[PDB]
């Protein structure tokens, strides 16, 4: 079990000005530390964001948070859930911005809500510090879904925070799962007028701004000020970053497809629509060709890394705690004999790896 500790800085909070917090297991004697991002969609105006506070309030708001939880897949401590990390230093820490991670924005009398993901995470970091954390080797920032664009959005912001706070020997790196996105044209038109079926690149426009969503600098930089919305996509992100990061995706990620207003329906797939998601498939499978550390299984799913059967899956005879142990072992300061770390399926339908998670 994992033990919940709200932040002591209660400037850095919720969507709802509660604080937010983290829940932590430590392993004294490991100097290996996983810090997981939770996701779950986001909110980008103020009507969107009150529905959600009214019936998804544990995502805005700390008041109602349990006060442990069990971790789960890659936050287990039993091997034989987690045959990569299952001795690391643990933290859950939960979504509550609403932001994709990216806001630095407090709750004021201009703001209805507090947009504070980045320095959530930023704060989370500096009081782990003092519980163990100065003493690591590798901080792994992992993260699902709306978490696992988190990690393409904050791992250099934690790795510049280390350094500046003088821990240079900290190898912190990313493991983004379920958040690797393509800013492609929906299957059928919708207008942008809720959450879920908002095409990509009007979501991530709408909540940069309402979000003061922050992005990497060196992508910053690149895209410039009015685009900064473009470094919210894996593709475009994922090459201005400096520390090693490890992309797992599903090549039909039901998240992807929502957005893109598909449904699939169990009916029979008529042509327009196979089309559409087999080109999606091949997309993602072409943003992924040169990403050296990546796992991406041709199924339609969502989010693997917590789950307690993560371990099931396969690429090309490789389960994904087998391929993560590989990155490892390639970051030892050449390939490695067996132990692969770029796994991308190449056919070209969901479930066409036997594998893919059975949705029993
Ligand atoms: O948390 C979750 O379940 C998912 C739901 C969709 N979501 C997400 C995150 C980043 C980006 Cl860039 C996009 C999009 F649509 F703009 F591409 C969507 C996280
Ligand atoms: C709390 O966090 C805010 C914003 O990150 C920061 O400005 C402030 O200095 C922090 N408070 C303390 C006591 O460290």
């Amino acid at each position: 079990d994992l033990r919940l500790h709200l932040l002591l800085n209660t400037s850095v909070t919720c969507n709802d000005g509660s604080p937010a917090g983290y829940y932590l297991k430590e392993s004294r004697g490991s100097r290996r530390w996983l810090l997981f991002l939770e996701g779950g969609w986001y909110c980008f105006n103020r009507e969107n964001c009150d529905s959600r506070y009214d019936t998804m309030r544990r995502l805005m708001s700390s008041r109602d948070w349990p006060r442990t939880r069990t971790g789960t897949g890659i936050l287990s401590s039993q091997p034989e859930e987690n045959p990569y990390w299952w001795n690391a230093n643990m933290v859950f820490i939960p979504y509550c911005s609403s932001d994709v991670w990216s806001g630095a924005s407090s709750k004021s009398e201009k703001n209805e809500y507090a947009f504070m993901g980045a320095l959530i995470i930023q704060e989370v970091v500096r009081e782990l510090l003092g519980r163990g954390l100065s003493g690591a080797k590798v901080l792994l920032l992992a993260g699902s879904s709306a978490g696992g664009t988190g990690v393409l959005l904050n791992v250099d912001r934690v790795a510049e925070q280390l350094e500046k706070l003088g821990y240079p020997a900290i190898q912190v790196r990313g493991l983004a799962d379920s958040g690797w996105f393509l800013d492609n044209k929906q299957y059928r038109h919708t207008d942008c007028v809720d959450t879920i079926t908002c095409a990509p690149t009007e979501a991530i426009r709408r909540g940069i701004r309402y979000w003061n969503g922050v992005v990497p600098e060196r992508c910053r930089r690149q895209f410039q000020e009015g685009e900064e919305w473009n470094c919210f996509f894996g593709y475009k992100v994922y090459p201005t970053l400096r520390s090693p990061v490890f992309v797992v995706q599903w090549l039909f990620d039901e998240a992807q497809l929502t957005v893109d207003n598909v449904h699939l329906t169990g009916q029979p797939v008529q042509e327009g629509l196979r089309l559409y998601i087999q080109n999606l498939g091949r997309e993602l499978r072409h943003t992924l060709k040169d990403v050296p550390a990546s796992f991406a299984p041709a199924c339609l799913s969502h989010e693997i890394i917590i789950r307690s059967h993560w371990t099931d899956v396969q690429v090309k005879g490789t389960s994904l705690p087998r391929a993560l142990h590989c990155w490892d072992r390639s970051l030892h300061d050449t390939p490695l004999k067996g132990c692969p770390v770029h796994l991308v399926d190449s056919c070209p339908w969901p479930h066409c790896n036997p594998s893919c998670p059975t949705g029993t």
